[PDB]
């Protein structure tokens, strides 16, 4: 069973900008993935202070990056705090909508796309290597659930029957035809290094097979 979902306007704007305007320095892209990763680890860990079950699910905090050139992905996965069903529908499209504006605002009076941390709306940066992005997240609180856009002004959600995860979120991006220098490790490396050197939880790059 797949819902489809309207994203607001003004997040739709928001990726037909990134899609559409001229910017090389789209390696910013994964620096934004891997600090919404280090936010979600920081906030399950600052949780599990006071419950510790909440790590039944996995005690272990890390960010795998995870290249696939056969499958032209590349997987950013964390053992973060994970996202429910209303995160996904309602909650971070409500934060997103203002930080959106923001953004916009200060792009029209000379700020830059890699300043879009910044706002807190970082995620649609992904947008600016991938032609669909797939997340796929578990709540300690709700089920796993797969969410997908090709932006297009939708997205998708469903629950998800695949590998379970235990607890944690996983972003897929499908890459863009010209953008698979982003699968090369030597090129992973140098971006790790140069934007995300004092991330605190290991960063695990994988090696193709
Ligand atoms: O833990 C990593 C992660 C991944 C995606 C996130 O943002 C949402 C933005 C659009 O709706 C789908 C997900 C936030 C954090």
């Amino acid at each position: 069973e797949v819902e489809t979902f309207a994203f607001q306007a003004e997040i739709a704007q928001l990726m037909s900008l990134i899609i559409n305007t001229f910017y090389s320095n789209k390696e910013i892209f994964l620096r934004e993935l891997i600090s919404n990763s280090s936010d979600a680890l920081d906030k399950i860990r600052y949780e599990s202070l006071t419950d510790p079950s909440k790590l039944d699910s996995g005690k272990e905090l890390h960010i795998n990056l995870i290249p696939n050139k056969q499958d032209r992905t590349l997987t950013i996965v964390d053992t973060g705090i994970g996202m429910t069903k209303a995160d996904l529908i309602n909650n971070l499209g409500t934060i997103a909508k203002s930080g959106t504006k923001a953004f916009m605002e200060a792009l029209q009076a000379g700020a830059d796309i890699s300043m879009i941390g910044q706002f807190g709306v970082g995620f649609y940066s992904a947008y600016l290597v991938a032609e669909k992005v797939t997340v796929i997240t578990k709540h300690n609180d709700d089920e796993q659930y797969a969410w997908e856009s090709s932006a297009g002004g939708s997205f998708t959600v469903r629950t998800d029957t695949g590998e379970p995860m235990g607890r944690g979120t996983k972003v897929i991006l499908h890459l863009k035809e010209d953008q698979t220098e982003y699968l090369e490790e030597r090129r992973i490396k140098e971006i790790v290094k140069k934007h995300s050197q004092f991330i605190g939880y290991p960063i695990t790059l994988f090696v193709e097979k």
